[PDB]
């Protein structure tokens, strides 16, 4: 009603669900295993007793939101110039909603830093520590935007730029065009066991980009490997690196085996906190789950790494392909920036519907 634009409404409110049931106000991090958080999930009531009236939506969503309002302002065909000013805005803004919220080290420094209006002034220098899935978390929306084909280009180069607005490492803003990327193939409703292949297929298209965008690039193509490699890998190991084929799952592979598997994709121990793996426990829970919000939920809302993340992610991609079928209403209805989440939406269908171009850089 329409059911383009319903699948975008649904993409941000469960977007942001995900987020509020996989943070429960910061109470999940005194468990931090997935095992203990699936049984107070159980003495809850379960997910679909969930009223998620007072579980406030974490950073994930207040940036997710800052993106979707950046992108519905620029309009249509956009200079990309203004664009990465409206972005850098409302990241910085958004900086002053993050009360009990649990925001990333990376995000927030990096937000304080912008100098929104200034020419190239969102723009910060390559870091060793910017691979965090702070701008993973917040990007799906800009496959909204830009979902159609003839749109590519922009979707690698405004997902990369928002990205490493505050995460100036391959390993950070390739998870934001994970994020995006998987959105748009959702938005095409392209089966989700072709994504993987897309994003390997893009990532040499991406490396394109930020060669000839010239800012620091030995430094980013030194790192460059590390996101591909875990990719790769991981696409293997689900046997999906071929794109034609349906993934195979273990036949062990309850609460207690994701939680050590979401550990084995990590970094440095936790699951979902960079911008490779929180992208990668997503796309694992959305192969998995089909049209089962529920099993969505218990592979993506509820482990015991950065959960808010990996639901973030993968309400959003959920949503879109799924709508609110099969969805407790307890779990959305009293949750917190409902009506803004619907109204951005709207205003997203309304550009992301109509294949227009950019000005570019
Ligand atoms: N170069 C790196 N490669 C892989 N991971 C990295 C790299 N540099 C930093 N990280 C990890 O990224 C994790 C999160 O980074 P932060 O900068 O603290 O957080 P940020 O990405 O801004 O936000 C992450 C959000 C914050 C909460 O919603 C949970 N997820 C850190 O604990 C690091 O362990
Ligand atoms: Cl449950
Ligand atoms: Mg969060
Ligand atoms: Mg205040």
């Amino acid at each position: 009603h329409h059911g383009g634009m319903e699948k975008y409404v649904a993409a941000m409110v469960l977007s942001a669900a995900g987020d509020a049931l996989g943070y429960y106000n910061g109470k999940w991090e005194f468990l931090q295993d997935g095992e203990k958080i699936h049984r107070q999930l159980a003495q809850l009531g379960g997910l679909d007793a969930l009223d998620v009236g007072r579980w406030r939506v974490s950073d994930d969503t207040v940036m997710h939101l800052a993106t979707a309002e950046a992108l519905v302002e620029a309009g249509k065909a956009p200079k990309l110039t203004q664009l990465y000013y409206l972005l850098a805005k409302h990241y910085q803004d958004c900086m002053e909603d993050m009360d009990g919220r649990a925001p990333g080290g990376a995000s927030v420094h990096n937000a304080m830093q912008l100098k929104p209006g200034k020419p190239n002034g969102w723009r910060i220098p390559f870091n060793s520590h910017e691979g965090g899935c702070g701008a993973a978390m917040r990007a799906m929306c800009i496959g909204l935007r830009f979902p159609h084909h003839s749109q590519l280009d922009t979707l690698i180069q405004v997902s990369i730029e928002s990205g490493r607005m505050t995460h100036h490492h391959p390993t950070g803003y390739l998870g934001a065009l994970a994020s995006a990327l998987f959105t748009a193939y959702a938005v095409n409703s392209r089966p989700p066991l072709q994504w993987g292949k897309g994003l390997m297929e893009l990532l040499p298209e991406a490396k394109k980009y930020i060669v000839q965008s010239g800012y620091f690039v030995e430094e980013n193509l030194q790192h460059w490997s590390y996101f591909q490699t875990k990719w790769e890998n991981y696409l293997k190991l689900r046997g999906i690196l071929d794109g034609e084929s349906a993934p195979t799952f273990p036949e062990s592979f309850g609460v207690k085996e994701r939680d050590q598997f979401y550990t084995s994709l990590s970094y440095s121990g936790w699951g979902g906190s960079s911008g490779h793996d929180a992208p990668m426990i997503a796309y694992d829970a959305v192969l998995a789950a089909g049209d089962s919000w529920k099993e969505l939920a218990h592979r993506a809302f509820f482990h015991g790494g950065d959960s808010d993340s990996t639901a973030a992610i993968a309400g959003c991609w959920w949503g879109v392909m799924y709508g609110f079928k099969g969805v407790s209403p307890s779990n959305y209805e009293k949750l917190e920036y409902r009506n803004r989440l619907e109204e951005t939406a709207r205003a997203l269908y309304s550009l992301g519907s109509k294949e227009d171009t950019v000005i570019s850089l």
